[PDB]
């Protein structure tokens, strides 16, 4: 009785560690994306306000 | 009457011309510099992740 409750907490216990790791590997990637994506939107803000700043220099 | 007049207003277009054109610069620079520190925040919180994922793909 012992022997077949650890043994089933054991495995019920990895399991959990298991999914708990991929949601931790899940929310970083989500982050990083969203970072990403956070980089693009303002480097190309960044240009467009570059290129009207040199329409200006000329007139 | 007619000359004095419109020199006048020729000098205060010109001047209105000045005040305008260097709005346009300090609007395009002030936009330019707020997208630059979005990339600075972006491109740090896209290392401190980069990081804890790095951490995560050993444990």
């Amino acid at each position: 009785g012992s022997f077949s409750r650890e043994y089933t907490a054991a495995v019920e216990a990895k399991q959990v560690a298991q999914q708990e790791a991929q949601r931790a590997q899940f929310l970083v990637e989500k982050a990083k994306q969203e970072q990403r994506q956070k980089i693009v939107q303002a480097e190309g803000e960044a240009e467009a306000a570059k290129m009207l700043g040199e329409a200006l220099s000329k007139n």
